[PDB]
C-alpha cells in the first residue's frame, strides 16, 4: 500500500510534466497562429481593369488598344477600311447636302475618314457649315463603334482638311470641326469667296479617336 | 487520496490545453480557407522573388508612377528602297525613304529622282524588305502589326506625268509581313513615263 | 490500484493532446510556407488598404473594365509664338498656333503673321516654350516625350515668296525639352522675305 501511493506519485510527477511540454507548445502555436493572422496579402482583392478567376490575376486588355506578347503591346484588333456613303448636310452658309463617299480606316481605336463628293454644295456666304450625323450614311456599317469618338475626343475641336473646286480653281483650307454629340459632328470651313456660288469635288480628310 | 488531489488538479490543466487546442484548430481551418493563397498571375502580369510586375513593351508603354506611353527612342531612318512594278509597270524605281519611329508607328515619306515606265491607267508598285540593302538596324519597325496588316491602308502618291503633276489618295495592302503593294491612278492611258513619285504612308507595328 | 486506472485515462487524454499539437505543428508549418505571403507589387501596379490597382495616366489610359485608351479630355490650346531665326535669318515672325492636344499627342497648326526676312538658301526657324504668349495652362502638353526627342521629325511648310508659293516636306529637332527648330528650303537665294508661313507638325507628350 505505501509502494502504491508513492509509485503513482511518481507517474503524476510524469504526467505534470507532459501536460507542462503539451502547455508550452500550445503557447508557441498561439503566438506562430497569431502571427499567421496578421500576415499583410490576406485579404488582397484587385481593382478593374485588373480581375481574379479562380485564383489567377488577369490584366482585362481592350483589343482595340492593348495586348499580350509577354508583355502589354498594342492593339490586337484586326484593322478594317470601311466604305460607305454620307450624306453631309450644309447649314449655315448652305442649305444644300452633299453625297460624300467615304473610306474609313480604323486602325486600333483610330478612325480615318477619307471623303471624296460627287455632286457639289451651293452656297450663299464666305463660310459655311457641313454636318456628318451618322444616321445619314446610307448603309450603316455593322462595326458602329468604330465612328463614335471618345467622350475624352469629343471634348476639344478637331482639324480638318478641306478643298474643293470653286469657278474651275481649287481651293484648299486647315479647317475645324466639332462634335454636338455622340453621333454627330459639324465642319466649318471658307468657301473660298461671297455670295451665291457653287462648290463641288469636294474632299473632306480627318480622323478620331474612339 | 493526496494523489486524488493531484489527479482532480491534472485533469482540469489537460482540459485547458483541450479547449486552448479546439480554439487554435479552428484559426488554423480559418487561415486555411484564406482565398489569397492560391493567387498567380498571368501574362503581362509576372511574379518575380515575390514581387509582382507589369511587364511593359517599351515600344508601347512605360511606368511614370502610372502607366503611360512609350519610353522607347524615336528613330528618323534613312535608307534607300527599290520599288518594283507588279501590274502596269514591268519597271523598277529607287526610292529615297525616311522612316520615323515613333512608339508603334512607323511614317514613311518617300520620294525619287528617277523614271517609272507604265502600260495602263493604274499602276501596282511593290515594296519588299528585301529589296532595302542598307537595312537599319531596327528592321522591325517597317514590319506591320498583324492586326495592322488586315486591312488596306491610306497612301498618298504624287508624281509629274508629260510635265504635269498629279496626285492621288491611293491605298496599300501587305501581301505578307514583308511586303506591301500600293495601287494608284497613273494620269492617263497606254504607255507613258512618270517622274519624281513621292509616297507618304505610316503603318502600325 | 484505483488512482492507477486514474493516471492511465489521464495519460491517454494527454497522449491525445500531444498528437493534436503535432498535427497543428505541421500545418501550422505548411502555412508558414505560403508563396503569396509577403507578396508586393511594382509600379505600376500599388496597394491600397489591401486593394491592388493599376495606376493609369488619364492622357495615355483608362479602363471600361478592360484596359482601353485615354480618359483626358481633348483639348484645342490656341496661343501666339514668336519663333527666332537661328541660320539663315536673324528675324522673328509671330506665329498664330493652334494646337491640338489629344491622349499624349499635341498636333501643331500654324500661320504667320508678317514677314519673315531670310539671307540663304536654307533656314532654321527655333520655337522656345518662353516665346509663346499667354502660355496655356496645361503646358505639358507642348513638352515632348524623352523618346520622342531622341529624333528628327517631319515637319510640313509652306510659304509665299516673290508672290508665288512654295512647300516642303521638311524635319524639324528638340535640342532641348523646352526648344525645337525646323530646317527648311526658302525657295532661293539671297536675302529675300518670306510670308503667310505655315507650320504644320505633331509630338509625342
Ligand atoms: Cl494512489
Ligand atoms: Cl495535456
Ligand atoms: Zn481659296
Ligand atoms: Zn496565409
Ligand atoms: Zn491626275
Ligand atoms: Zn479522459
Ligand atoms: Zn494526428
Ligand atoms: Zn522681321
Ligand atoms: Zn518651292
Amino acid at each position: 500500500l505505501q509502494t502504491t501511493v508513492d509509485g503513482n506519485s511518481t507517474a503524476i510527477s510524469n504526467l505534470k510534466s507532459d501536460i507542462s511540454s503539451n502547455g508550452l507548445a500550445i503557447t508557441d502555436l498561439q503566438d506562430r497562429v497569431k502571427s499567421l493572422e496578421s500576415t499583410a496579402s490576406h485579404g488582397l482583392s484587385f481593382s478593374p481593369p485588373l480581375s481574379v478567376a479562380d485564383g489567377v490575376v488577369s490584366l482585362d486588355m481592350d483589343p482595340y488598344f492593348c495586348s499580350q506578347r509577354v508583355s502589354l503591346t498594342s492593339y490586337s484588333a484586326e484593322a478594317q477600311l470601311m466604305q460607305f456613303r454620307w450624306m453631309a448636310r450644309g447649314t449655315n452658309g448652305s442649305s444644300d447636302t452633299i453625297d460624300m463617299t467615304v473610306n474609313a480606316h480604323c486602325h486600333g481605336r483610330r478612325t480615318d475618314y477619307m471623303m471624296s463628293s460627287t455632286g457639289n454644295l451651293t452656297v450663299t456666304s464666305n463660310v459655311v457649315l457641313l454636318t456628318f450625323d451618322l444616321s445619314d450614311i446610307t448603309h450603316i456599317p455593322s462595326d458602329l463603334a468604330r465612328l463614335v469618338p471618345s467622350a475624352g475626343f469629343q471634348a476639344a475641336s478637331f482639324p480638318v482638311d478641306v478643298s474643293f473646286t470653286r469657278d474651275s480653281a481649287t481651293h484648299a483650307y486647315q479647317a475645324y470641326g466639332v462634335y454636338s454629340s455622340s453621333r454627330v459632328f459639324t465642319i466649318t470651313f471658307p468657301t473660298g469667296g461671297d455670295g451665291t456660288a457653287n462648290i463641288r469635288s469636294l474632299t473632306v480628310r480627318t480622323g478620331i479617336d474612339t
